[PDB]
């Protein structure tokens, strides 16, 4: 039993939810909530730049000094830092930006970085800014995360188009 609520079931173990991922971090304080990074772990917009901005720029700060020690991420990787007032840790997962040219197949290898965590709080990889199609990340999730995911879709007209779809 954990403290996630509101959450539909998609399968044994993805939930899904319309909500804002800072809002929801904030209620639960979970063990890891997922960040929607880029290489250089620039947390500029999207959800990056809302959690970051959530934690007042300490995010930032702790990832530039992540980076100067060493390098940029590979897509499809992640690092785990610090979450902050928003939960325990944050694992910041870079997705293919498809704005950027980048590898959709790779969106595979990033959300395989979510099977290293028991349970999670996250959003949909790659989809937002990043330029993908969210239906097809809900469902390369589906087929690659194994522990306890909970998803967090901001948009209430994507979250019923998401499991209105949903096969
Ligand atoms: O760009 C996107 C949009 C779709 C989805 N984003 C989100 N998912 C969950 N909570 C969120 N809270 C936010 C707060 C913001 F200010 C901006 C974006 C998000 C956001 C994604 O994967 N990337």
């Amino acid at each position: 039993v954990n403290s996630f609520s509101g959450y539909l079931k998609l399968t044994d173990n993805v939930y899904i939810k319309n909500a804002d991922i800072v809002e929801e971090a904030k209620k639960v304080k979970p063990t890891v909530v997922v960040n929607a990074a880029n290489v250089y772990l620039k947390h500029g917009g999207g959800v990056a730049g809302a959690l970051n901005k959530a934690t007042n720029n300490a995010m930032q700060v702790e990832s530039d000094d992540y980076i100067a020690t060493n390098g940029p991420l590979k897509v499809g990787g992640s690092c785990v830092l610090s979450g902050h007032n928003l939960a325990k840790h944050c694992l910041h997962v870079v997705g293919p930006n498809v704005n950027k040219g980048e590898d959709i197949q790779l969106l595979k290898s990033a959300y395989e970085n979510f099977n290293q965590h028991e349970v999670l709080l996250a959003p949909l990889l790659s989809a937002g800014i990043f330029g993908a199609d969210p239906i097809h990340s809900l469902r390369v999730c589906v087929d690659t995360v194994r522990t306890n995911v909970y998803l967090a879709v901001f948009d209430k007209n994507l979250y019923d188009k998401l499991v209105s779809s949903f096969l």
